[PDB]
């Protein structure tokens, strides 16, 4: 009865492209994918074999319930997700071409994931092996999670350069943070011009009380640092990338899962990279052939 | 046990706008509305009080099942709508601004609404008081409907200038056609420069065997013509137009419904205009306050 709790946003990604110029109902292709950092992480966790509870918010509309249902049949326990009356399920609209042209995000239902709401599941949350939170939620909600985790490790996904900042004053309450270059720069106030500067950035994070840093630098690789002194680089699992979406979602899932499985820091980072790689090689936001098995086959094939 | 059968397309309309410039996830607002000419006509018919069966196609995805469910709880009988495996539910994506910027339509599952499919409901179709078909379906499918209607009146919505053409050779099999200016011009090969040319256009339609013509000219009004000699104009119900979508859908519903209610042609046209007016004054694709009562109140306020 070990379970993982993911507190994040549940979205519908809608992607459309043509086969193009404006003020015209132009023929093309549209796809509805299930999305949202929290939701995607929960799903990757279920595909990794953990029993994952999603604490998110969808609307009273029917498409919310289709998001929930689709998520549930992926192995995720969505029966505490909040259904909000009157308001609409959040979404990520994305206009492409044969390659993004533009994108809209409507994610205000994330503000419904309140302190009140999580407080009604305090005990349940405090009896998880691991809590994973994304920064789509309000500052009040993230503060509540970090203040009432009862020594349950909180893994935090910073999401964006804009949304990561709510983490700055609470690095001492976070077990593992996984920022990208821009996010780390935005948090520390130190430029990540090159591979020379990861040390000062990590040192900044550790002096502000961050237990573990998992820093994705892109092509440079992943730099990981433990406040107890262990640090290192891991070079990318070089891959045939079709779409990049769900990469970080998969990596977060890998980190939390490996932690729950008793794996060491470095090897958990390598495994997580394998996961994100599987994500990079799938047209969909989450890969339904993500497994401990073929992630390990992607890793031993190093 | 009188029922109405609607054979058309079932879509999800997605509308997104900002608070906008490119290569950026712009915070904004997204709405999923149920749509598709056929589906909307069925819904307006249910709100007009008829018991309406929808023969459409949605995908094996979950959002299809949500389209069906929302439509069913709007009062429509969707239990013969086809759920197609492997392929995804069709949709009308719309990028707006505070004013449409661009639109994509993905409507290829409409080609799954086959002759085989309708033939498996031959009996049921042939025992309706009226059949309503849209030109989103294939030429083979429309030809099958018109060839096996068993003297059940077929009301046809032409949909677009591009899609209306499949109606040209089968006007003698159609009870009532409702084209716009552009559609009538495209069908007849006669220019509708002004209100002078409605007579020649209508005469062209009647010599090609069309029983009834309901011609919407926009601000000019609605010109209606019976192959038996009755014709006339009806001036628009001037309204507070918020968005225009679902106008013609509402009008078609009004026409079919009024026909089923034994109403005369002209008064059915006036009533139908009232319906479209209710639609014009609702932000949504279908107005849930469309009713015999308050449309008739929109008409008596003439
Ligand atoms: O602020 C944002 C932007 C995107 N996403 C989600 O992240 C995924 C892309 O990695 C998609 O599911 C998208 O909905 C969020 O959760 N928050
Ligand atoms: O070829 C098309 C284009 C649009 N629509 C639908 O018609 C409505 C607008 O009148 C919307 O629901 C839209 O999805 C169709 O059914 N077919
Ligand atoms: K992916
Ligand atoms: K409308």
């Amino acid at each position: 009865k070990d379970y993982v709790v993911i507190i994040g946003s549940a979205n519908i990604d809608v992607a459309g492209y043509s086969h193009l110029n404006y003020a015209d109902s132009n023929p093309g292709k549209i796809k509805f994918t299930p999305g949202g950092v929290g939701r995607n992480i929960a799903q990757n966790l279920a595909l990794l074999g953990n029993k994952a509870w999603l604490l998110s918010a969808v609307g009273s509309d029917f498409y919310g319930q289709s998001l929930l249902t689709q998520t549930n049949q992926s192995g995720v326990y969505v029966d505490k997700c909040l259904i909000v009356p009157g308001e609409n399920t959040s979404s990520y609209l994305s206009l492409l071409d044969n390659e993004m042209l533009v994108a809209i995000n409507d994610m205000n239902i994330s503000n419904a994931i309140t302190a009140e709401y999580l407080a009604q599941h305090r005990e349940f949350i405090q009896r998880a092996k691991v809590i994973v939170a994304d920064c789509n939620i309000s500052e009040e909600a993230l503060a509540w999670i970090l203040d009432n985790a009862a020594n349950v490790p909180v893994f935090v996904d910073p999401v964006s350069a804009w949304k990561c900042v709510k983490v700055r004053d609470r690095l001492n309450q976070i077990h593992t943070l996984k920022p990208n270059r821009l996010e780390a720069e935005t948090l520390s106030g130190i430029a990540l011009s090159g591979r020379d500067d990861v040390a000062k950035v990590a040192a900044w994070f550790h002096q502000h009380g961050l237990n573990r840093l998992v820093l994705s630098m892109g092509g440079d690789g992943v730099y990981y640092s433990d406040i107890r002194g262990e640090n290192g680089w891991s070079a990318p699992i070089k891959t045939n990338v079709i779409n990049v979406t769900g990469a970080g979602d998969a990596m977060m899932a890998g980190l939390a899962s490996c932690w729950v499985d008793g794996m060491p820091f470095a090897e958990s980072v390598r495994f997580a990279q394998g996961c994100s790689s599987m994500a990079l090689s799938c047209e969909y936001t989450n890969n339904p052939d993500l497994s401990i098995a073929n992630v390990i086959s992607l890793v031993e094939n190093a």
